[PDB]
């Protein structure tokens, strides 16, 4: 998983017949049996996630929430499936990832709870992967909207975005950032996922197959960025440790970013 | 206490003779026996608790922080008094809530260390709601002044709101948002308590009864937003499932904030 | 250490002939062995340590990280030295501190792992101050830089940098902000270092001589902030509790900001 592309999408299990075109347009698809989904399509989402089958290798299943019938649904229905990988929503602590074994998970931390319980959840032997979700952490706030009216993230979601971010890269985990709600705001999307990018998500999860262009180009770094990284990759070779360079000093993990960004352009 | 309007009013304990005034203004009064009285005046304080009751039902009292000896003459001078919710200034753990079994709790977390210990506040039996304290918050840093020259509040602020927002909420506590000091500052006080109103607050605490009206006014929703509530409502119930409303991605937690909108203005 | 003043600057220990001319420079230095120091010219910088010696009073050692052979190297160069404290690099845990007892130590968080555990690391015994570095944090992430487009940190470092400045205060830990790495920059190591000390960080670390200047000056309240502290404090020894000062509410821990200020302008 980790060597896809960050491109990742949802699409809605009682949803069969765009599901070729899913697994065509982005790296990961998200098969999703949760609130993308009605209750009453429950039933036949799974029978289509058994029915029309995806590689498993680049496809992950969005199950319901831990303690719900929902839930146990889902995984009597993904035993008759060859996925490996299930998305759990408004995870909220290690119990509810371990339940889940020997499946890999992905933590979805969409609650208060959920993030006060982060790095808890990153740690749990299941886990390889945390992504953050605003609207339902709002909504579980008792809030009414995520975003103030420049487009930005209010504060509290913001605080939970870096938090899933330090938790699961503090064990390892993949980081994933939160959908794009806003299907034509392409350039909010760009802006958010740079953002992303630059901060080390590794993944965007889109909701409109019409996104991934967005964030694919989005995690290559800007030309300005990539001559810089060059620069001073090529200036590090004629010194030993600290150094200035173009005004500011340079050092490791400086030469660590640019790096990065080479590898991420490489990528 | 779930049941009041937003509208939370301190006032003083040694000023008896305003708190009908504060008690026909707001929602909920908090009379003080801490910060908002000067030592050599906490006394005849406490003899104005006694002697001047409000609604208990009404009226939350704000003691001294644990360990005092102000906080022991607050205790005793309550015996004499219907008041069962207190507000603990400085709550820096579990054990200082706790200790005032069994008389509800909000604490107020404004220090580094109740910021640390936030959840664990919010997670005591007696605990039902937080609140937090930027001033003491950067006064206990060491520091001199809680908001940047534009007026917002600085970023360690920000970011102790955001805790205690998620802390109250992981474990079902009322949310408190901070004070607005500058008092003929009207435009931050609605700009302030419109987004604690968006992101799920509960409650903005005022000082002066003039912040009521604004506070009540901010935290029903604007006529653009209940207007899409309904919008977004009405479609939903013609929509099975995640669909696109005016550009937008909605589903379940879109239509909870909608919900909620419509909930916070019929309140 | 908590008697000097806020302008520490780094010195790379292989570069000895400016070990006397940073001790002028600044308030304290900080001998650095890890990220400033190639690795080939460490032995070097441990001779020089040794062999070139500053006021251990107002000299700390930044040695390697935990687990390190350079680190082991480190501590028994230091053996032969006058050297008490130590600032500890990628800090990720409270063993790792420990270990380094009966030194003082100063723990730099700068990796997710780091920021996770802030808290159980700041309340360490030999922890006496806590910094924060965010190019090894983003390196660690997986990204590939600290700041967006105009300059402003990124949200996540934004977010760790609160964290530490709070785990420090809880425990009575000093406090560092960061390293400007832009030497040129005055203006936003101005503006940072100003925050810095608004919100109670006892520090800011530099990376060149003519950095200290800005700093201590920005650590000096403003004229017009003075002058407020002057008048607020003034009219407070008239006053009982709270009261209203040009508009604002005044009470305990406002009054605790102006005299800050006026400590400060002391100092
Ligand atoms: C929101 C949504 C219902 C919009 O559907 P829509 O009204 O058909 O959107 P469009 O009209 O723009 O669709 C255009 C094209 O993109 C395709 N498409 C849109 N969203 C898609 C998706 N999530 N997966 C696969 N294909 C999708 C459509 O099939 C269509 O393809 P086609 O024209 O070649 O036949 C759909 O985008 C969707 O289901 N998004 C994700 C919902 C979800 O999973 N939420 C759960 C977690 S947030
Ligand atoms: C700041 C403060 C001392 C100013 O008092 P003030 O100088 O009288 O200000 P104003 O002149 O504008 O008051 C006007 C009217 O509002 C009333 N009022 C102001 N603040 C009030 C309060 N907190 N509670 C009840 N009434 C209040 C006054 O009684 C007065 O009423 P009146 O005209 O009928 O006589 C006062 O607002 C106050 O005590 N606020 C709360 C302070 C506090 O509790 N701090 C502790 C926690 S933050
Ligand atoms: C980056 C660095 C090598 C720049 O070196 P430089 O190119 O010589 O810098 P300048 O040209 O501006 O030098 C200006 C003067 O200040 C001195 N100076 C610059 N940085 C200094 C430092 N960190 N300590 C002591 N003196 C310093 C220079 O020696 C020079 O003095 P001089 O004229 O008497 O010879 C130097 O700033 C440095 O080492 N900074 C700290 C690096 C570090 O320790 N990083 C680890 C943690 S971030
Ligand atoms: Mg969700
Ligand atoms: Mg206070
Ligand atoms: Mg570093």
């Amino acid at each position: 998983l980790r060597a896809a592309g960050p491109g990742w999408l949802f699409c809605p299990a009682d949803r069969p017949e765009r599901f070729a075109k899913a697994a065509a347009a982005a790296d990961v698809v998200i098969l999703d049996l949760e609130d993308g989904v009605a209750e009453a399509q429950k039933p036949a989402a799974r029978n289509a996630l058994r029915d029309t089958p995806l590689d498993p290798e680049r496809t992950v299943v969005r199950i319901n929430a831990g303690g719900t019938a929902d839930q146990a649904r889902d995984l009597e229905a993904l035993a008759g499936t060859a996925y490996t990988t299930v998305m759990l929503p408004k995870a909220e602590s290690a119990a509810q990832v371990i339940e889940l074994a020997p499946r890999d998970v992905i933590a979805l931390v969409e609650t208060a709870r959920g993030a006060v319980c982060a790095a808890e959840i990153a740690a749990a032997d299941p886990t390889v992967g945390m992504m953050w979700g605003a609207e339902d952490l709002i909504a579980t706030l008792g809030g009414s909207s995520s975003r103030r009216a420049d487009g930005a993230y209010r504060d509290v979601a913001r605080h939970v975005r870096s938090t899933i971010l330090l938790a699961a890269s503090a064990f390892g985990r993949l980081a994933l950032d939160a959908v794009h709600l806003d299907i034509l705001d392409v350039e909010g999307l760009q802006e958010e996922a740079r953002d992303a990018a630059a901060v080390g998500f590794d993944v965007t999860v889109c909701i409109h197959p019409s996104q991934i262009p967005v964030v694919r180009k989005a995690y290559r770094p800007s030309h300005e960025k990539l001559a810089w990284a060059r620069r001073v990759l090529a200036a590090s070779r004629s010194e030993r440790g600290a150094f200035a360079f173009e005004g500011q000093m340079v050092d490791s993990p400086v030469l660590t970013h640019a790096e990065t960004m080479l590898r991420r352009a490489g990528e």
